[PDB]
């Protein structure tokens, strides 16, 4: 819509999610289920971060399609072994739409 700024046609479950903590040097396995509120087919697409702690994350499938009326469930994976806490934002590429799906996910790494 040119006119009245909207956002995207998909939309995650949920806005954040918190991960609490997490012991170092492990793979954490999480999920990210995403619904496409679009009358046709949704063509979407996860972009790279920029810090550390973000890249160490991995969210797929790295692209695809969102049937309409339906969902699509993300495969995400965190692993590293910078401890403290880090604070990253992750969005999705999204052809049409004005602006993507930003994500914000909080998390702590801890060790021995």
């Amino acid at each position: 819509g040119s006119s009245g700024s909207s956002g995207p046609k998909i939309h995650f479950n949920f806005e954040l999610l918190d991960i609490g903590k997490v012991f170092t040097g492990s793979a954490h396995c999480y999920e990210a289920i995403l619904y496409n509120k679009g009358s046709i087919d949704a063509l979407f697409n996860m972009t790279p971060p920029t810090s550390a702690l973000g890249a160490c994350f991995v969210f797929s499938p790295k692209e695809g399609i969102i049937e309409p009326s339906g969902v699509q469930a993300i495969q995400i994976s965190f692993s590293s072994i910078i401890l403290g806490n880090f604070e990253e934002e992750f969005l999705v590429n999204v052809n049409g739409s004005p602006e993507p799906v930003k994500l914000t996910i909080r998390g702590c790494v801890i060790g021995p």
